[PDB]
């Protein structure tokens, strides 16, 4: 039942133990719990939110313990809310950890905390709701702001319910046939004006799936929207918070004719095929496949309408999900972004590194847009999406293709 002795951070370090931040990831990432309050987690703290526990089976927890290298008798020091700390203690006890304490001086020295360099780009429901009601909040939009739901095709679930004051974007407004690449600068200019977006409008996007919203977001960043943000974990986090919803067709938007800069203002954020091919086989650059493992080895193309199978030869595997519509390797059990530390280590093992020119691709770019926005928020400075992805690559039977099981070395 009970906790071992309380440890300070210093003692925990001396004893080669680990700290476990048991708050929701939003706060682990950098969001203050009160205005002006401590921002981020203790050095090398892990994040195991108590709110995830009901969606972690016994084996998911065991896996997570192993994966963070918690040795069974090495000290673990927990911090956060009491109920949360206690829920995690119970679970870790049942999983067989033997030295569980509280981190006594947790969050007591703000100057030593670590944060997602741009945590403010991944918002959470309560922040968004506070902003809407006119409450002073951390990282407040500098000027106008808009909330937009992004999904494939005309409004459906949006008609049933959506975040109050949210506009709606059909992803067909930003990408189109033949390659499912983004539409033209000129079509983008009109799309932006129509939804009342200028270069200095803060745009907060969410979707029923994070990647639809991310796709829109990366495209707006390319175009020239300076401040584009995602709801971390998407719509489901809003629904689950039991916050207010509105209903019915999207209300009329007041057009903004003049964007205020020439589009595109950030063209380096999107690569074509030749540019993508240029990144291969380099220490200072990575072309990253955000495709499932069966796509990566050539069991399946991932899509009904893509006949060719295999992968871009020399693409480094950035992980993804179980299939072409899932992103488990980037998600906590509640659907929010896994920790920066974990993502950084997963990518590192494949020689994908923040000092490189790094471009993400997948089938047609949605999954890659998602990892792009994470990497942006992790503070990766040279990131982009290779729009065409496997669909464009495998159009040309001259492009080199890899199949078969292979590891990190095989993409030098
Ligand atoms: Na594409």
């Amino acid at each position: 039942a009970e906790l071992a002795k309380p440890l300070t951070l210093d003692q925990l370090q001396q004893q080669n133990g680990k700290a476990i931040d048991t708050r929701p990831s939003a706060f682990y990432n950098g969001w203050p719990q009160t205005l002006n309050g401590p921002s981020g987690h203790e050095l090398a703290a892990l994040n195991l939110s108590a709110s995830w526990l009901d969606k972690m089976s016994t084996e998911q927890l065991n896996a997570w313990i192993k994966q963070h290298n918690l040795k069974t008798d090495a000290p673990v020091a927990l911090y956060g809310n009491d109920k949360d700390v206690d829920a995690v203690k119970t679970r870790l006890q049942k999983a067989g950890l033997t030295h569980i304490s509280i981190l006594s001086d947790a969050l007591s020295e703000p100057s030593r905390l670590q944060k997602l360099p741009h945590f403010e780009q991944l918002v959470y429901p309560q922040w968004l709701h506070d902003l809407q009601q006119g409450k002073e909040v951390t990282a407040k939009p500098a000027g106008d702001w808009k909330v937009i739901e992004a999904a494939w095709g005309a409004p459906k679930l949006y008609l049933i319910s959506h975040i109050p004051g949210a506009d709606y974007i059909d992803t067909n407004e930003v990408e189109s046939e033949p390659l499912w690449n983004k539409v033209s600068d000129e079509q983008l200019k009109a799309m932006l004006a129509k939804h009342g977006i200028r270069h200095d409008t803060t745009v907060i996007l969410y979707g029923r799936d994070v990647y639809a919203a991310a796709r829109v977001a990366q495209i707006m960043l390319y175009a020239g929207v300076k401040d584009v943000r995602l709801l971390d974990g998407g719509w489901q986090t809003w629904s689950d918070a039991g916050l207010p919803v509105e209903r019915g067709t999207p209300p009329k938007v007041k057009a903004e004719p003049d964007f205020g800069v020439k589009i595109p203002a950030q063209p380096q954020l999107m690569l074509d095929m030749e540019q993508a091919r240029g990144l291969l086989h380099r220490q200072d650059a990575s072309l990253v496949s955000i495709r499932s493992w069966p796509e990566f080895i050539g069991t399946t193309s991932g899509y009904s309408y893509i006949k060719p199978k295999g992968e871009i030869a020399g693409a480094r595997w950035g992980h993804a999900g179980s299939d072409s519509t899932h992103m488990e390797d980037f998600h906590n059990p509640d659907g929010t972004m896994r920790s920066a530390d974990d993502i950084t280590a997963m990518w590192k093992a494949w020689n994908i590194k923040p000092e490189q020119q790094v471009s993400f691709y997948c089938g047609t770019g949605w999954r890659a847009s998602e990892t792009f926005m994470y990497a942006r928020a992790m503070g990766w400075k040279n990131v982009s999406v290779y729009d065409g992805g496997w669909y464009e690559w495998s159009s040309d039977p001259k492009n080199p293709v890899a199949t078969g099981e292979r590891g990190p070395d095989s993409s030098k």
